[PDB]
């Protein structure tokens, strides 16, 4: 056992079985100065000698949040020699003129002067004849390999009387201090990736953003990162792991200390700027609002948008209601109020409770509109509403989605200039405006092969804006339009696909756009996955943002705009899972998002 590591208070029982047992080593024969029974590690506990296990024990529990202490053990240097631990070792002389070293001190650094001086002549290459300067008597040869021997100690046997010389056994010199340091505190030792995968932090990763808003103050420890030249000079002699410890703590609370490391050096230092923004409180460069499904990542738009108790008003559309919800964004934005979403049989906890943190204690005045016919929201979820005893569970809705937009159309505010035409089965084309329009009060009117008469009435003498190819929003509808339009005259924004259709609604409308969101497009998992798109387009209209629509890399067409126009952004928002890592750092390197 042979290390120097960290182990929380709790989790030491180990350790302190570790040292019972170590202090039960003691040295049964001693010749090196050492005392029989003393033991063979020299154990202490803050410098203080440790009694025994049981005082480690007690030192370990007297520990409060956050304080530590340490445990130092240190080999005094021990063998087994036949069975007994021993605190000695036999050196033997190497060459020829070791032995005549030896007999050089003894006569200098001990002896001085002459009567006891003694003289070695080497007689081949490994003997030496050592002998008395003056008598020349009682002489000893002694070869390489031979014990060290005092000659302090001379051997005169009173068999009559002669000479002879005694051994040096010699001390077996302590080895290394080891330290283990204890804490009352919970510790995780975990790989950088689980927390940051290269430009965004992780589900785990944001757990620690979520701790230090909730009063924890986060500090760094044990630096050990490389900077790119320690890392450009591959001069041998460097780790192959960056790392730091990161360090959550709280009064009255038990502190946290996360150890990470990898062996991604950029990843790492990368990781670490990011945290150095969150211990900051400086907004990240790359930030996702997400939860494992549809209704928890609308939760997260949703208090990305409003401080508890915010909201004026709630939106509530159907899981999977795409039209009825990217028409809702010009109404959440008016109404300031999030669009969250509902099963048809059931509203999903997660929501429930979304929606008293943002209506708070003043539920009494305000609203929550259910958009979409009882096919998306029944008339039971309606009734459970109707229990809470807000102001008012106000239904904006009719027979079709074009019926309904109309509706939706009436709930905003008729002082508006811009109102945007798309077709009913154009979702992916029409979810690329709904921010637009969210940010300026512009209806989003969804309209079948010909325009309904109602339609034409709310659109008279306003400018329109038709987002779709032909085969959504028909040539003869747009004829209509350009008659009821104020100056005769209204473009028409429309790709080949809805993702040269999002680069049209970027190139035309974001110049200067100071940040980016990014959401699915609907092309892994069908149209329903624009939900995502569709909870956050008030959140961009709030930033006057674009929401960049891509499941996997970017289109050339949205490469091509987002150079042109989003060279001012500052931050990328991604909203949901499943967006390729690749196009996040597509859409940072276009616009010099990084240093
Ligand atoms: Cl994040």
């Amino acid at each position: 056992v042979d290390k120097n590591y960290t182990v929380s208070a709790k989790d030491s029982a180990k350790l302190i079985e570790e040292v019972r047992k170590a202090l039960e080593v003691k040295f049964e024969d001693t010749k090196a100065g050492a005392n029989v029974n003393d033991r063979v590690y020299d154990i202490k506990v803050d410098n203080v000698n440790l009694t025994n296990a049981t005082q480690l024990q007690n030192k370990i529990n007297s520990l409060t949040e956050g304080q530590s202490l340490k445990v130092t053990i240190q080999d005094k240097g021990h063998q087994v020699l036949g069975g007994k631990v021993v605190d000695y070792k036999i050196e033997n002389y190497k060459t020829a003129q070791e032995i005549v070293d030896a007999v050089n001190a003894y006569n200098a650094t001990l002896a001085e002067d002459s009567d006891n001086k003694l003289t070695a002549t080497i007689k081949s290459t490994n003997t030496v004849e050592v002998k008395r300067a003056k008598d020349s008597a009682n002489v000893i040869t002694l070869n390489v390999g031979d014990q060290h021997l005092d000659f302090s100690k001379v051997i005169t046997s009173e068999e009559g009387t002669f000479e002879g010389y005694e051994k040096r056994y010699s001390d077996i010199d302590s080895k290394e201090l080891h330290t283990v340091t204890v804490k009352n505190a919970d510790l995780q030792d975990i790989s950088a990736e689980e927390l940051f995968d290269g430009i965004r932090l992780t589900t785990l990763g944001r757990e620690i953003v979520n701790k230090v808003k909730n009063g924890y103050a986060l500090t760094f420890e044990n630096e050990a990162i490389l900077t790119q030249e320690q890392e450009d000079s591959d001069d041998k002699d460097k780790p192959e792991k960056s790392s730091f410890d990161i360090v959550l703590s709280k009064a009255n609370e038990k502190p946290e200390t996360i150890s990470v490391s990898s062996k991604n050096h950029k990843l790492v230092r990368d990781l670490h700027k990011v945290l150095t923004d969150v211990k900051d409180g400086k907004e990240l460069k790359v930030e996702v609002l997400s939860g494992d499904s549809r209704f928890t990542t609308a939760v997260e738009v949703s208090k990305e948008r409003f401080k508890d108790g915010e909201a004026e008003a709630i939106i509530l559309v159907g899981e999977d209601a795409i039209v009825d919800g990217l028409a809702s964004a010009p109404l959440a934005s008016q109404k300031n109020a999030p669009i969250l979403l509902s099963k048809k049989d059931s509203l999903p906890s997660e929501i429930e409770a979304e929606i008293l943190r943002v209506l708070g204690s003043n539920l009494s005045s305000k609203k929550i509109y259910i958009v979409g016919g009882e096919s998306k929201v029944s008339k039971e979820t309606e009734e459970k509403l109707s229990k809470l005893g807000v102001s008012k569970v106000e239904r904006v809705s009719g027979e079709d989605r074009f019926e309904t937009s109309l509706e939706i159309a009436k709930q905003l505010k008729d002082t508006f200039k811009t109102a945007f035409v798309v077709g009913g089965n154009g979702e992916a084309d029409a979810m690329s405006i709904s921010a637009r329009a969210a940010q300026f009060g512009a209806p989003i009117i969804v309209t079948g092969n010909e325009l309904d008469a109602n339609a034409e009435k709310l659109l008279k003498g306003k400018e329109l804006e038709i987002v779709g190819g032909e085969n959504s929003v028909s040539k003869e509808v747009e004829d209509k339009l350009v008659d009821i339009d104020l100056n005769n005259k209204v473009e028409r924004l429309a790709g080949e696909n809805r993702k040269d259709t999002n680069a049209k609604v970027i190139n035309k409308y974001y110049a200067g756009a100071t940040k980016a969101y990014v959401a699915k497009d609907g092309y892994v998992g069908g149209n329903g996955q624009l939900v995502d798109a569709l909870t956050a387009a008030p959140l961009a209209a709030s930033s006057k943002a674009p929401i960049v629509l891509t499941t996997e890399e970017l289109s050339k067409s949205q490469e091509e705009v987002v150079e042109l126009r989003l060279k001012n952004a500052t931050k990328l928002v991604q909203i949901g899972e499943g967006i390729a890592k690749n196009a996040i750092e597509k859409i940072a390197e276009k616009i010099n998002l990084f240093t």
